[PDB]
């Protein structure tokens, strides 16, 4: 892989060992190029920087002999720029097409293509045979891309939306100027869900009126609400021959959701969208979009206007190469034990106060009831180093994802992938104190 | 600004001299916090990194004594992740609200607020008292933002678009799902433009249809195409009480463009969008949005679904601080000379060959007609490491930004900000060898 | 500790929390300055770099308002210079005085004073109440500094040297231009050693000749040879009032050696020299000199002609801060387990090989006698990726540190401070294949 | 140089282009390996780091498949360690032989060797065809290395030393434990010099009493003292067949001294020693030893006890690659222009008061006599942000390099290579305000 004139400096024996050593050290980098799969063992940072560097040197703006008189030559002022862009100053993709190789880049294009290959590989490790693409934008902004693709490929003009009250997906629908048709949730004990029956009727109504609907199902949401029946909805859509897009914000981190996706993929799921920071532990900013429909993923990368920053994509490529499949499946295992601990501990506090360890579906988050004002108990936690706890009032429509009155005033906590025991033990402790 | 126990280690005169030094060194950093203006002298990389680290250590996730049990606690896996994000793992803003401080960040919120004030300061220096926001997305996507803001603020549902053949802004309209009323260009010998009389006309038409027209004008585009009459368009939109958005990709780097803007703001201009890389020499992937109406900027910052990456915004702050006002003016002066050098050389090349040094409006690019296939000539140039020169056919509609048959086969070159003298000479020279 | 203007950008509650985070993040650095001892827990790389930056910013050459008209003003050319010196371009100390602060480098002088104070606390927690100095040169060169000192202070002109076959110390003696009185080792079963009796007779013979003897003993050496009776030699050097220098190459890591040191300091011991790399896992290049005589340590720092590089001294500080007292004890504890494993694996290997798990004093290394050429076996090992084991014929005089004929042909392996359970199991299995 | 599998990812023509850019970007690095000379143009820091990386990867500790159970595996605890050592954690040289390749580190050995060859092509370009070696220690310690080499190779046992009152070289002769015969200086106007006739009789006299004399002459020294008649001493040393070592601390930077060395090599010069910080804008800590005798360079190399840190040697390398020969010449020319600016300015201040502009030999330093206590003036300058000025009393024997009463109380200022105009103008106007 690497070879340079080193003769006449050291004796043959040392010369050969140095070469043997140099090749072995570079082996992990060489395999990525040759196998393009998520490595079993995580690769060290310095070795990944050397990898990104090998690709960054292939971009046009790195040529010392070229005469540059273009309109966007990608000149940068500070070195700090090269650090943040990882050397990919020309950003990613060609105008109006993300996954399309940029003639001025070349290095950035290979890293993008390699990153999607490895993402797809990662999915196969998890049991999902899909076509995947890392997106340089939020998951909500990524949903827009999907909504926009369906809108141009099938003609969608209205979105059937099983109620999921999160600012992102809601704003994504309005961002693309598409009409929404909500589908209220219903109460059932301590839960809230959306009857697949009402969705099918919403779909029928829209089709009766002359529209071409498409469903935006939601697979991962806060405790109160049940993951939608992705499988069922997926059948309906196939029967009606309508596009189905799934908001899988944090579906990739655990089996509970992966299985639903596996079974839903049997029928119609045009695309799934997932957060890269919630699932691959990447800093905020990027998304993962996957599906069994190669045709649809391409359209998705054709919805993005202009060129984008390569940084978020590189961050993903960095989670994949840095963690590796072993360490990932291990974080997933640690998740399970963290959750259980979170339950068989939060349930104990139910004995102390009034009680009632709510019985919700979430394989990540738990909920406990309380008398005091949730919002206040929450803020009282914010001011105790605790980050992430939610305090919802039974009268909090948006927070409960239920238009009527909810049955409890609670405090939900999460056991996301990568959560440390301390986050659990001590979050519960700071809780008892109130 | 910085203080720590140093006593009982070194003599007093050294202890004192030492403190004196640490203060002078930080002087540039604290001046940024105190004044919040673009400094006259560019600050060196090491100091900017320290400035960014200071802000970085204020973000929740860096609290060694914190407790995260949230659904999204910004846990990163690799240090590389911190480098790329520059320590802003949480990213920028709240969900669907870019410029609204993120409770879990703080340091990231400060940094962004500073970027925007340092951005405005920078604009003031250039002669424009405007409200500005650095966006974490491409200029095309930034236009989608502005469009979407026009939709929820003034209910606009149609975009009047004086023909400007560029994939990104065109897609930008399609993405937000708004119809487009195209206003073709007219040929005028060597120049191509869009009659203002026709734009107002298109305005009256769409209004008669019951729609609420919105104007997306183009101030900066390739040679054949003139800049749209931004000032006249702004008067019209003032009269009809109709929104006006201006695609001003590379308006900031040149005085010719800044002047029309200064005049245009005299009337109605809700927003102007510029590439952060074409003007602040940042890697591709950043945007600059500015306007005299603070109310519209707030709306623009509420159009982005979800939370965004912090990186492109940090690239913009690195440019302004690293660059400084002095150097920027120097860069601008050099383009004026580099341009005039380009003009005369090309004019010289003319005469010796078939001739004809096209007379176009652009202050950065120049053209010269040729009696051979333009695409083959540009090809040969590429074969000489000359990057950027375009070879357009008189029949290439998208190239000439004209839907008819242009009057010439030519080659265009640019004297973009940052161009070297050798580049102009080492370009017109090679073209002559052809 | 860190105060900069942040008002008028973020709401009060986020302002407050922002600070709580910032102070907490720096608490560890703040504690070093306040306590100046080895931290209980290790400090991460970023905090240490930050800590070192704070100190280097106090160096005269970093002063933007400085005025430098000297022949030696640390003008450096490349940023890499800064990185490698860690910001200490002036180095440490003054010409001929390492410990004496540099008026041109208050920062470099502070980190060095701190490094020495922190190093002394590291020792006290290992049970040694001493004055320690981190030296900018290897242990062999460090020994020269000691010998040079013993000459300035006591007029020493001859070194009685209990035979220890390591090229470094022997070359240290000749470098300082001092004659050497080599006290041959004697055989005793599987062990070789220098009888305290013949060391005394050597000493008294040099005094009879009218010379001022100096004793350079060796506490740490390869298995074949026992450690020198430091306690007796100290008892003797004292009665004869003669300087005693100890080569404690790798005595810091093993408590077996520390104990002998503790009991030997009750007598005559001017200084002990240890390698920073072998005990603190530092890159090769530095040393550690120490004793109960603050007077002798002062003279030692006045024996290095000219000014020294800062780097090796910083590498030693990084080790102390990076590890922490806690992590260190685990290393020492893990080494006890690795040695137990090694011995029981080698012992079992000898039962089925041809026998003989040699009886040697080494706490870190153990030997197995072989029935065939050792050099060959050690070469088969070397060829199998195993590095470090030595193969030694019963004839190799330098290798057995015995001028007579050693009773065995053997292989010796080490279980030094950072050895992994896998390497030992592995290296032994491969020894078995052979 | 670089070759990895990139097919089936990008269109072929782009694939070729990226491969061309990559190769062109690696040219400067490719040349260092093939040519092994200082490049006409300086190489940017990023490529220098990469170059160092290709080398560090060859060291035996970076080998992943290796089983480490040796006594000195070069294990490192912090990533900072690998940064301060530039990857060469095993240091440089074998035990007791610097320039000899270390079987444990082919990388460090390769780099060291390249550095010595590149250092040699730098001298050749300055007019000196010499054998050179970069050392990991101070020029003073480097002088001890030569003295030691002289002692072993030729049997020297007494240093003839023309008085050069600098703690460093004086300490070097003392360190090596050699008897020093001082040859006093004589007063002649504002100059102090060592008559060669005095030197020769000293040699003669030492030979007389059976001893074997070695001459340590000083070529570069503080203003008052003239440079020893290096050429004559060299001629004389050849006639007597006696070793000759020259202290050329800062001779490389000024042609005035290089011309003297050229004429001097025409006779007898065993070795010259120079500071790499004062001549190569390197951080403090490294030396440069050179001579036309390759046999003597090996001997010096065999004078260092043990293994050494690689950092000082990497610093020298970095300086040669970073500056380039073109820039080095611009530094040499700026200093001549800065020297004259220092003079005329000091002559002006001469008239402002009593003061006399002393007529000294120094091509880099110049002095102005003053009536008040020079030591109090040098102190005031310090307070006023000035480092480097010397304030010597007519009675200060060590400061004047003369055992009698010098004829002036004066202040010394330098215009060493790399000095800024601001340092010069501001240092004088600061002296003026006093
Ligand atoms: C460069 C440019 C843009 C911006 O495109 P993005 O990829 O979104 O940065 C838009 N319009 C014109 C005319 C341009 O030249
Ligand atoms: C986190 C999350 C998202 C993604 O939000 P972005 O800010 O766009 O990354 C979307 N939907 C749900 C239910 C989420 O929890
Ligand atoms: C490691 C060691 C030395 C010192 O070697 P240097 O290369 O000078 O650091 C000296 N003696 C012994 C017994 C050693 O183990
Ligand atoms: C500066 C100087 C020295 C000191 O060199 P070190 O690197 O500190 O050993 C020695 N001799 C002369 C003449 C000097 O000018």
């Amino acid at each position: 892989m690497l070879d340079f004139n080193i003769e006449g400096l050291i004796p043959k024996n040392m010369e050969k060992r140095g070469e043997l050593v140099l090749n072995e050290y570079l082996k992990e980098i060489e395999d990525v190029f040759n196998h393009r799969k998520i490595p079993e063992n995580g690769i060290d940072d310095e070795k990944i920087k050397l990898f990104l560097k090998f690709l960054s040197m292939m971009d046009t703006d790195k040529d010392p002999k070229s005469v540059r008189i273009g309109e966007r030559e990608a000149r940068t002022y500070s070195k700090i720029h090269e650090e943040l862009s990882s050397g990919f100053c020309h950003g990613i993709g060609r105008s109006g097409n993300l996954v399309d190789p940029q003639p001025k880049a070349s290095g950035a294009s290979i890293m993008y293509a390699l990153t999607n290959k490895i993402l797809e590989s990662f999915f196969k490790q998890l049991g999902l045979n899909v076509h995947a693409i890392a997106t340089p934008i939020s998951t909500g902004m990524s949903i827009s891309l999907c909504l926009s693709a369906a809108r141009k490929k099938y003609g969608s003009n209205v979105v059937i939306y099983p109620y999921a009250s999160h600012k992102s997906p809601i704003k994504a629908v309005s961002f693309v100027g598409m009409n929404m048709r909500l589908v209220e949730t219903v109460l059932d004990g301590d839960r809230v869900y959306v009857p697949v029956e009402d969705i099918e009727n919403a779909i029928k109504k829209e089709i009766e009126l002359g529209n071409r609907p498409c469903v935006l199902s939601t697979l991962t949401f806060f405790p109160p609400r049940n993951s939608d029946d992705i499988v069922e909805i997926a059948k309906i859509c196939e029967n009606y021959d309508i596009p189905h897009i799934i908001n899988g914000a944090y579906a990739i981190q655990n089996n509970y959701y992966l299985e639903k996706l596996k079974k839903a993929f049997k029928y119609r799921v045009d695309a799934v969208v997932s957060s890269s920071d919630k699932n691959l532990l990447t800093p905020i900013g990027g998304g993962l979009v996957y599906s069994t429909d190669a045709e649809f993923i391409k359209e998705i990368s054709l919805s993005y206007p202009g060129r984008a920053s390569a940084t978020p994509v590189v961050n993903t490529l960095v989670s994949l190469l840095s963690m590796g499949s072993k360490n990932y499946l291990e974080l997933v295992k640690n998740q399970k034990n963290s959750k259980k601990l979170l339950d068989e501990l939060l349930n104990d506090l139910s004995k102390k106060t009034g009680g009632k360890f709510l019985d919700v579906e979430s394989p990540i988050a738990s909920c406990i009831s309380v008398n005091s004002d949730p919002v206040e108990i929450a803020a009282k936690l914010y001011n105790l180093r605790v980050t992430g706890p939610r305090g919802i009032k039974k009268t909090d429509h948006f927070g409960n994802c239920y238009l009527g009155t909810y049955t409890h005033d609670y405090i939900v906590m999460n056991a996301a992938i990568g959560v440390r025991t301390e986050d659990i033990v001590n979050s519960v402790s700071k809780l008892e104190k109130i």
